[PDB]
């Protein structure tokens, strides 16, 4: 029979692993230059017909500060950039009043002598990089100057600062926080990571984005993170507190992903953890989601050869885990407790292991079974096929307490039960 599965090793993930990531040996040249210059910014802004909206935030043709060839840290920014863009408000706090660029070449640190960078909402302020980007103990905020505060979510499609980077770029970010970033627009989802668009990306042929981000606190985002074509990405330690659609939302095949002890909770509109749309071969392991809106934790859109593993998932407001239409998933020793609706569903994904799995107190099932039919739905098809079949093996763990009973399968094409307890 089986045995437990192999983890990642996360003992290297650390702060002081992640300030050694970067040469600090060749210092950068500083510039601020128009906006529109930059594939950086084209790529996810579109050509000059639609920058209206930027100038209106700077109040003439939009400029980005930017960093390139070699080693810049915040502090070396501030001493060159003019006090309108970059401004010292008191020590070491800091608004930036224009987009800041990370170019390839580029190498951007922010570390512990900023006690916050406040990105302005009003001025259209956002980081972009496509270089190597260091955030280490220490705050980015996305700031209201008008609100003189936070700038608190209010509604989807309101411009609020965000960091994005592209393909060939290498991120990390440690014992920070970051609040109120993102609003519903490609790219600025938040923190997002993403190879560059499919026709650039076969010009530039960068390879995939990376990167860490450990031990920090990500509240009020739109996403806490997204991804998208991203490899190897490793999200550990942080807390990711009332964001307001997805915790953390790695998507659009992205592989190899570590997504490990964060605690994620309060998640206002729908799930706490979800990897979509040919997510493969990640790592889900010993996370705490809880007291989200939808379900704690999400595979989504062929998304398979995964492994969740030990997550305590809990109090979710629908399922603890849900499958949709992602088949050859392990989900081995889960505590999955009290959430909602169902412990474990699984709808339309063949071949799901549930191995050592405890769902208790649920208020619908423990585990439940489904086929739907999605044609005709609003679902795309050509992008996201589908089978209406369902097919699952369970071994050992415990379903127990829930309120409609341990389980229920309707129409699986096979299910196989060995040594499962069901208390009655």
């Amino acid at each position: 029979e089986m045995a437990k599965p192999v983890l990642p090793d996360l003992s290297g993930y650390t702060t002081e692993a992640a300030l050694k990531k970067i040469a600090r040996n060749k210092p950068g040249k500083i510039t601020v230059a128009r906006m529109m210059e930059e594939t950086g910014l084209k790529e996810f802004i579109g050509g000059d017909n639609k920058m209206a909206e930027w100038v209106v935030r700077q109040k003439g043709i939009p400029q980005a500060i930017m960093i390139s060839d070699g080693y810049v840290n915040l502090q070396d920014l501030v001493k060159k950039v003019p006090k309108q863009f970059l401004s010292e408000v008191s020590p070491g706090v800091y608004v930036a009043r224009l987009p800041i660029l990370v170019k390839e070449t580029g190498i951007f640190e922010i570390d512990s002598k900023t006690k916050e960078l406040r990105l302005s909402q009003e001025k259209g302020s956002f980081i972009v990089s496509e270089g190597k980007m260091l955030i280490t103990n220490t705050s980015v905020n996305a700031w209201s100057e008008t609100r003189n505060g936070l700038a608190a979510y209010r509604t989807p499609d309101e411009f609020r600062p965000f960091v994005l980077t592209w393909g060939g770029s290498q991120t990390w970010i440690a014992k920070t926080k970051m609040a109120s970033m993102g609003y519903n627009q490609s790219k600025s989802y938040g923190v997002s990571i993403s190879q560059y668009t499919p026709n650039t990306a076969k010009v530039l042929k960068r390879g995939e984005p990376t990167g860490w981000i450990i031990d920090s606190e990500f509240a009020d985002m739109w996403y806490g993170f997204y991804c998208y074509e991203t490899r190897d990405f490793v999200v550990k330690g942080n807390t990711y507190r009332d964001n307001i659609v997805y915790g953390i939302d790695p998507h659009d095949r992205s592989h190899g992903l570590i997504i490990a002890e964060n605690d994620v909770y309060g998640t206002k509109k729908k799930h706490g953890i979800i990897i979509s749309r040919e997510v493969d071969n990640s790592f889900i392991f010993r996370n705490k989601s809880h007291n989200n809106k939808l379900s704690g934790v999400v595979l989504d859109r062929n998304s398979v050869g995964n492994i969740v593993a030990y997550n305590e998932i809990y109090q979710n407001h629908t399922d603890g885990i849900t499958l949709y239409e992602s088949g050859n998933n392990l989900l081995w020793g889960n505590r999955v407790i009290a959430n909602r609706r169902h412990g474990i569903r699984v709808r339309n994904s063949v071949n799901i292991k549930l191995y050592e799995n405890v769902a208790m107190a649920n208020g619908l099932m423990g585990v439940y079974g489904h086929i739907k039919d999605l044609n005709d739905t609003d679902r795309d098809i050509e992008l996201d096929p589908f089978d209406a079949q369902v097919s699952l093996i369970m071994v050992g763990g415990e379903l127990s307490s829930n309120g409609s009973g341990p389980l229920s399968i309707d129409s699986p094409l096979s299910v196989e039960l060995y040594r499962v307890s069901m208390l009655m």
